[PDB]
């Protein structure tokens, strides 16, 4: 019996029902757009619990005991069985509305909000809005132009490892004995990613060491000249508040959003080509110690894996989950963990590897 929960699932890479889980994310997706947040939630719980599947749907049979689909969702399956595909998500993907939104927030520095604004003055092109005269673009925009046809391809596991060197190099310089892993989708196995993810931490810094080693890398990193673009978000993080109730937890610890000029000498690959060096999206995080089991786990992902994770924790266990603390509420005490297999361990779950977490 497969569990409604993805914490409860081992999802791996190998997806043998790409031609059903496409689909339902692209409806997902619409439905984001359009601000339907129960009809998206369906569509991808839906698809998370087909991505667990170790076999294929050949038959509506094939569906009988899989929770979380609905009789919307068997009907979507039902057509993409008939003829090998999804009436349904082709339309949306030739919806104009839908096709706007995808190729304007594909710009760093572009959210809901400006692909709206851009979509209601008739703006369908990135051409006609960079060549654009009356535009005012956000510095983030400027990047997210300038850097564009870099940040649109796609980083490989060769370049997410030369960014790991970069940052590790950087990082050990101010605060030798830190620790420096890679988190997000290629912690999670994956060959591609559309950023590179970090997560330090310190077992001997101070509050100020831990709060200036994000400005003294990037400062360092801008006297290279590898400092494309920069944005630190300082810690809103509170020792002894209470996890989130949200559905989708905030994190309140010192990070910064990056993109970083990697040349092509650094990356030992298979395969100077251009310029030279590449446009690298880089998301850094920077957690006191003592919490870096739960940052990891946050970090790590996928987002629909967290989502399951921290509403197991309050629906199933009384309990309380964010990337910052884990919460008792029956025993009126936090939880502590040093690793991730801890953290499940006062969950009452089977570990789940990171690799198997591509819910
Ligand atoms: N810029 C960011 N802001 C907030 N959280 C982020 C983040 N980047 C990464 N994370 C966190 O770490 C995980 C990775 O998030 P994302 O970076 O948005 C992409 P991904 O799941 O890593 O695959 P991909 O970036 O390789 O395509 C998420 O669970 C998220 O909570
Ligand atoms: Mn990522
Ligand atoms: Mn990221
Ligand atoms: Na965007």
């Amino acid at each position: 019996k497969i569990s409604q929960y993805a914490c409860q699932r081992r999802t791996t890479l190998n997806n043998y029902n790409q031609l059903f889980t496409d689909a339902l994310d692209i409806l997902a997706e619409n439905d984001e757009l359009r601000e339907n947040e129960g009809s998206c939630l369906a569509f991808m719980r839906a698809s998370s619990v087909l991505k667990s599947l170790p076999f294929p749907i050949t038959s509506m049979k094939d569906t009988e005991g899989i929770p979380c689909l609905g009789d919307k969702v068997k009907s979507i399956i039902e057509g993409i069985i008939e003829d090998g595909e999804s009436s349904e998500a082709k339309a949306v993907l030739n919806d104009e509305r839908y096709k706007s939104f995808k190729l304007f927030t594909s710009v760093f520095g572009v959210g809901l909000k400006t692909a709206e604004k851009w979509f209601r003055m008739g703006f369908r092109t990135l051409s006609k809005i960079q060549s654009d005269k009356s535009l005012r673009f956000t510095q983030m925009q400027k990047a997210g132009f300038l850097y564009y046809e870099d940040l649109v391809s796609c980083v490989n596991r060769p370049e997410a490892e030369a960014v790991s060197m970069l940052v590790k190099e950087a990082v050990v310089t101010f605060l030798p004995d830190a620790l420096v892993t890679m988190t997000g989708g290629f912690r999670r196995g994956k060959m591609t990613g559309h950023d590179v993810d970090f997560l330090i931490t310190s077992p001997e810094a101070t509050e100020d060491e831990e709060q200036q080693l994000l400005h003294k890398v990037t400062d360092f990193w801008k006297q290279q000249g590898l400092l494309l673009y920069c944005d630190i978000l300082e810690s809103t993080f509170e020792k002894f508040k209470q996890p989130s109730r949200k559905v989708d937890a905030l994190d309140h610890f010192q990070k910064c959003f990056l993109i970083l000029k990697l040349d092509h000498g650094r990356v030992h690959s298979e395969k100077q080509e251009g310029k030279g060096w590449k446009a690298i999206r880089v998301d850094l995080v920077m957690c006191p110690y003592d919490r870096r089991a739960f940052a990891l786990l946050g970090w790590t992902g996928s987002r629909q894996f967290e989502r399951d994770l921290r509403r197991y924790a309050t629906h199933e266990r009384k309990m309380m989950l964010d990337n910052h603390a884990l919460y008792d509420r029956t025993k009126r005490v936090f939880l502590e963990a040093e690793s991730e297999e801890e953290i499940f361990a006062h969950l009452g779950l089977d570990y789940i590897e990171p690799w198997e977490r591509n819910a």
